[PDB]
């Protein structure tokens, strides 16, 4: 067993502490949590900030370059998959936890409190804040991360390593060393909280739509590591695949119910609106983009740092740490493509997706909104799903098909996070172990579990400000991954012919 | 000659069934009128808003492409003319009714009421609105028809036929089918709808134009039949005496009377705000674009859909239901030249007329109101050129002038777009017979005046709900017109050459 | 070489007459320099807010086209500075006066009072409205007057001169001819009014700060003279030693006081307020440049005029000229470069220093406002700087290396300046009289002088009107680069050779597929029917 003990000690390490500070001494580590956010989003904001829409910039100037002609593999290798299946394989891509979790809460916040530099009530800057937050941004991170290691890994020929990617700069010895084996610790750790995020939201959001459902009366602790429990302990099983439920007849069930719930929503719920929203979505998102990239705690005259902090900054911070996770899929997947062809695909395939469900639940929420029919409720997140579904004809039967795709994606996104967190900690191989894997995923949703019970009734509040934390080390790392791509990218044959 | 009757026939009865519904059921047909145009508006708006800047991107991403320096004929062809008598044919191209009757009109309309999503009283937003209505999307429609056409039938001998171009999706059999021919049905129905649109505002425009000159007490019905009806009978005289001597001869007329018109209200108006609002309409209409994109029912939390359908929507069904003839003229004029030369040309050339009569007319329109002389008089349209020009001196004149261009412009029109509907009916026969051409200018000039009379007190409100209704069947063929000469051009042997020689070196 | 007299002399009249006006005549100098602001605001000021965007573009197109292969020399001759040398020269380059003066004082006021169009206090508009000003707008003006020169110049083999881009337009007779000369004196009248108001600037600016550091308490005229006429002769006696190695030396310190100056204020003041600012910009610039760009006299209900005169419009004449000299500048230091690389470094660079410059001085004034620590005084901009400075601890050591950098800037810029002017009247001498650059020198702080004595108390507003009247005709010299730039690189025998094989290569590429397809149609005929 090729086990890179090195960096897997002090990232286990690193989980276990925080589960212990976390579980033990709640106080403690809720005050730490927030106090480290605001350090994080005062000294640093303007980083996330600034590279974020560098990291847009720098990615389609490469694609419009000579690089972009360049192939992730061989010279003049065929894509491994046929187009059809790499863009539907970019389907899974852009749907997830997120999209149940803000697909109705954010745009329906937006148009009732406003956003900093505009008044309330105001459609286009809900939409385009939104599309904001889950089109272009996060996915040149990932395609920068993807890209990196795809070019590394499938044509330079090194290791499935992110510290491989930092080769050109770091030197072949440097990867080996301890820099190299910091990179592949932070990933690891970026990873975990970033995928735990993800499973909190998730869990925190099915105990809620338990309550909707009178399944149960109001949720507790109990019920909450009841949740994580069962969609844990369903993951082990999992994660030491079987034969007849694999990992990727998951992602098919999400599909369809995903697709059930979008298509329910759609034809029950104001459809032409939603329609409405297509257009008007896309031509305010470019309407506003560059304002909305110049927002700064200075913006609104120095007001707006804390709807940042809440928001833009915390889903920056998000996108960075899940980046290794998402970046390494991308590459998994994209093999023998042009580097052109898949920067292409992940800027505008799940931004097709994210764009038409947030029109849907979005719109939707807000058609309810502008008719005096509030989904709004006591103004909590989880709740809203639950209750934009239970207002419509079928409503009570669809909320729980939303329960199953939660759960379904709690586990499928586990198995995924928990593989590439696997290869992360064994030297870069390619069919990790199904001892660690489930070992990481273990840890993952600990972490997860922690987040929601050290915070109480500030959960959601707490699952941010912690992730925020834990990615800030890794945002430059994806920043020096810029140059390191660019040193390499120069260094190919082709491109010296 | 060879008349393809299959087609004519449908096409008459569509028409015909129009005008007896209209001028012998007013209300039953002004009942329907408001009713689908409400139906159209808020269930496929959408779909007018979305596409609409799609076009704009789509012939945008074309002409940035390989497939951009194919040309319009045989490999390495040349065009027939030189560009300057190209563009000059661009330019006279860029004028007609629909500048006469909204170049005062609509920029002072947004500056007076204010438009969806913006405080009345604003310049840039009134000029960034009317750019965008005239400029760009327009011509992205007209580009992609006439883009089509052109390639359907100099790159590859088919018939000058909107269905030919449908070949790469349909096939041949198709083509001669009924899928085929229902296609060229329909351009037939979307360009005698469009026309008689413009033909109406200018009936309606003159009429109002008599009385600012005080030639008659009031534009009564008896009026305006008699305003088309006389109008009707030259372009039959210029129909039947070759439609060649008077299209290329009244353009000139056209050309000169405008020239006049323009020079004048720039010498005479407020000459300097003029010019500031050059630069002044180009910077806020490039601000504005994308935010004017994005604008739709769901807009202004929820209020702009009425503005719409009264504006954008009304606009975007006409330059649609239009595309089929201004498109068929742009490439009868076009052949030999580069794909992305004729992109290029299409969208610039047409939109610096527009920038500057817009300018002109409705920045002087402007100018009064700021400086407490508004011109707006009732709030009627028709009234507004003639409103503003009667506010200068030698005014009373040059609205005599005013009327003849209008008339001129009539006959120029109907001599256009009747000739095109000849070719859509004899097979993709490039010279029309002059009795199929003739035929066609009646029935249009007869639904034109249809629509003023069926209406009432509201002609414009029913001129532009039926267009809307009638353009949106086609709306969907340009559409699939994309995907069409997309599949095209990607069986193009040229640029099959280059992904040939970028496939072997690479 | 010979002096040029045939331009020399028309020019030092005009300037000559203008210097007695002024001082002569305060109350008639001031009238028409008022009177024909209004006359060019009200008529040409359309004309300044098209092309100054249409400069923009038209320098961008040529970067991409084809254009930007050719080499501002030889074919495949190597720069003669390095990769980074020459960078650092834009740096430096893009650090004037104008910095110093508007650093602090022009976003505040916008932040303050607002701009037209917009509510007061808006940070993001403040910021954007001053990126618009003082990145690519003036620099677009300044990449095309050193192409059209540095081409001119290193790849045909012209006279280092104006006129000499006008060749393809006006040709080798034309441009020895009286229009050649014209546009000469133009390009001299445009620069001595150009740099008279840098100079002014900085006189106002080091006098309002003597009166700061409390050195000085005898507010007069008798003082800013006693400003310009020290630096004057310290300009003397730098262009007499020998102005070569003075332009060395002498900006080094320039920069590390500037360094100093802003690296000071940026670790004392809002540090985190400073960095925030710097997504802030170029994001709100990007996001406004086309509103900015449509902004005319009948942009808000027909009210941004006045506004405009005093901002917009006075910063596109100032640009225009004192292009002659950036240009020729920037044209003698980039030999070498591709026409690309050229264009892609004279915009890029120096909106980098313009960038963090504003966001340090101009984001700290903000932070104060924002504070209630409000600087601003008595309202006043030429002593904008040294109020924020003394607000900080040691604003009054700094506040006095403000005093020295504004001195040597204006020996710097004169040096620069006159340089050019010589050159510019000796057709086209790299290395240009001693003498007749001194002249030039002496004339050009003549005219700041006197404007600010002939302005009185509003000493600014007459140094603007006339730096604006100043310009009126070069405008329209810039304008017709434009068509003489083009001319010339369409007949630059690397890009004839390159449309040329794209012919032959075409009609190459149509024989053998011509004959390919009659082939196929032969081989069709025989395996059908036949065979
Ligand atoms: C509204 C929605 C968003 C749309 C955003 C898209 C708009 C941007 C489009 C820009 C297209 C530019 C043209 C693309 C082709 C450029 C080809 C190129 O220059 O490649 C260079 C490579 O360029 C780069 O990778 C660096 C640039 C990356 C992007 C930086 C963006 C910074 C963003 C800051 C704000 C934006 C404004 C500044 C833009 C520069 C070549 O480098 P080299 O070979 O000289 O390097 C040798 C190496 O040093 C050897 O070791
Ligand atoms: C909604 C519209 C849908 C349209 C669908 C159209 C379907 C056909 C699209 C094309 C299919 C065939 C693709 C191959 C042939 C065309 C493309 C091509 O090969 O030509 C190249 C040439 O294309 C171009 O020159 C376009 C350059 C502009 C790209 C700018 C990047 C995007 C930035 C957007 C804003 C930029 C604005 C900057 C200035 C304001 C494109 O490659 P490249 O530009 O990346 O490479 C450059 C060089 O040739 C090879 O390295
Ligand atoms: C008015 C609206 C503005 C926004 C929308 C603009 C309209 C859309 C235009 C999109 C299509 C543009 C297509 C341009 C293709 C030009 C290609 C060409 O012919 O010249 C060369 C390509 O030209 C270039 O290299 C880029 C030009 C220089 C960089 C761009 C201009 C300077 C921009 C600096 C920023 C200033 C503006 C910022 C905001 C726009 C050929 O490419 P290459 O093979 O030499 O490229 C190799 C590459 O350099 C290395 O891989
Ligand atoms: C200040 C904002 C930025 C400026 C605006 C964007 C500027 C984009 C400039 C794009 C390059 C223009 C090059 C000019 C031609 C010089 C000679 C030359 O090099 O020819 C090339 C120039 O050819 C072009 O690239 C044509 C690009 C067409 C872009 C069309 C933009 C139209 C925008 C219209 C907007 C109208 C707005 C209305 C109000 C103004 C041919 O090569 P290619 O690039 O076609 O090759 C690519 C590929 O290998 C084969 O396709
Ligand atoms: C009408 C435009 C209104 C918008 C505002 C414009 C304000 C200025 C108007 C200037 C003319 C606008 C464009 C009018 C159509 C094109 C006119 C043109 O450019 O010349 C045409 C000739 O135009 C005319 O004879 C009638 C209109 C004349 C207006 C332009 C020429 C004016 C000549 C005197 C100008 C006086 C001032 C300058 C004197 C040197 C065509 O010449 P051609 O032989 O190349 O054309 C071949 C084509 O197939 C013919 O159909
Ligand atoms: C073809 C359609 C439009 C397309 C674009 C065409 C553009 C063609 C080029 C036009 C360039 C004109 C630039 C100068 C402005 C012209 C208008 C003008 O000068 O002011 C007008 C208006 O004049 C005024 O109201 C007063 C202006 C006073 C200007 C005084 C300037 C001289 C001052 C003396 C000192 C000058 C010192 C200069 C030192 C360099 C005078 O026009 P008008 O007399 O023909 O008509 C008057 C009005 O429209 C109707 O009665
Ligand atoms: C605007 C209102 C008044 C109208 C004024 C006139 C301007 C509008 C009309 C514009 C029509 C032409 C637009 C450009 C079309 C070029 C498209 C093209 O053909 O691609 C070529 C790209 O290359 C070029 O042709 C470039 C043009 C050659 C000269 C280059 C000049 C560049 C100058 C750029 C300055 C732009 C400044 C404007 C900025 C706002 C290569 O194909 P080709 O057919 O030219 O092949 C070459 C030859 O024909 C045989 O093969
Ligand atoms: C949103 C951006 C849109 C940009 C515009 C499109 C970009 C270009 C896309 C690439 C080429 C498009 C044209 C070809 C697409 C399909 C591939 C192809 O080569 O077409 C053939 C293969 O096409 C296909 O396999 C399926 C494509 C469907 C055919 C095209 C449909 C056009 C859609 C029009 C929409 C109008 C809606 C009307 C509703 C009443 C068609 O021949 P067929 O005999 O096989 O017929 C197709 C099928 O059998 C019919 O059932
Ligand atoms: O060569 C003729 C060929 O025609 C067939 O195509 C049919 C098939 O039904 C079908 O493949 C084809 O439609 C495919 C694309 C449909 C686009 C129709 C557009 C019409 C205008 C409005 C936009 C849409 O329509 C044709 C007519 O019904 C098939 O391609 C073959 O069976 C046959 O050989
Ligand atoms: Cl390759
Ligand atoms: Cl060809
Ligand atoms: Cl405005
Ligand atoms: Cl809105
Ligand atoms: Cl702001």
């Amino acid at each position: 067993a090729s086990l890179n003990w090195s960096v897997i000690v002090p990232a286990l390490v690193i989980v276990l502490a925080t589960v212990v500070w976390g579980i033990g001494f709640k106080d403690s580590f809720t005050n730490f949590a927030s106090s480290a956010l605001s350090a994080v989003v005062d000294n640093l904001g303007w980083a996330f900030i600034l590279f974020g829409t560098v990291f847009v910039f720098f990615i389609v100037v490469i694609a419009a370059s000579k690089f972009g002609t360049i192939r992730l593999g061989r010279i003049d290798e065929a894509p491994e998959f046929r187009t059809v299946s790499w863009i539907s394989m970019m389907f899974a891509a852009g749907m997830g936890i997120g999209l149940m979790f803000y697909g109705t809460t954010e745009p329906l916040t937006f148009y009732r409190n406003g956003v900093p530099g505009h008044d309330e009530h105001n459609v286009g800057v809900a939409m385009s804040t939104t599309m904001f937050h889950w089109t272009l941004h996060p996915w040149a991170i990932y395609a920068i991360v993807g890209l990196a290691i795809a070019y590394s890994t499938f044509r330079v020929g090194r290791k499935q390593l992110l510290s491989s990617a930092f080769v050109p700069l770091i030197g072949e010895k440097g990867a080996e060393g301890w820099l190299g084996k910091l990179i592949d610790i932070l990933a690891i750790i970026a990873t975990v909280f970033g995928t735990a995020c993800s499973l909190g939201l998730g869990a925190l959001q099915i105990g809620a739509g338990l309550s909707a459902a009178n399944i149960i009366e109001d949720p507790s602790d109990w019920t909450i590591v009841g949740i994580v429990s069962v969609l844990t302990l369903a993951f082990i099983f999992s994660a030491i695949s079987g034969v007849g439920k694999g990992i990727q007849y998951l992602s098919n069930a999400n599909m369809v119910l995903a697709a059930l719930l979008a298509i329910f929503v759609f034809v029950v719920g104001p459809t032409v609106s939603i329609l409405n929203l297509l257009p008007g979505s896309i031509g305010n998102y470019l309407s506003n983009f560059f304002q909305m990239a110049g927002r700064t705690a200075m913006s609104a005259d120095g007001t707006a740092g804390e709807w940042l902090g809440s928001w833009t900054i915390f889903y920056w911070a998000w996108w960075i740490s899940w980046s290794p996770f998402v970046g390494m899929f991308l590459a998994r997947i994209s093999r023998g493509r042009s580097i052109r062809e898949f920067i292409l695909g992940v800027l505008l395939v799940p931004a097709g997706v994210s764009t038409v469900w947030f029109s849907i639940f979005g719109g939707t929420a807000i058609v309810f909104e502008q008719n005096g029919e509030s989904i709004w409720g006591d103004g909590a997140a989880e709740e809203q799903l639950f209750g934009l579904l239970h207002a419509l004809p079928g409503g009570q039967i669809m909320g729980i098909i939303a329960m199953i795709l939660l759960g379904t994606f709690f586990i499928t996104s586990a198995d995924s996070a928990s593989t590439v967190m696997g290869t992360m900690s064994q030297h870069g191989q390619l069919e990790a172990n199904k001892w660690v894997t489930a070992a990481w995923g273990v840890a993952t949703a600990a972490i997860g579990l922690t987040l929601l019970l050290s915070g109480g009734d500030n959960a959601l509040s707490n699952l941010q400000n912690v992730t925020i934390v834990a990615a800030t080390p890794f945002l430059f790392v994806v920043i020096g991954l810029m140059f390191a791509l660019v040193k390499d990218l120069s260094n190919d044959v082709i491109y010296l012919e």
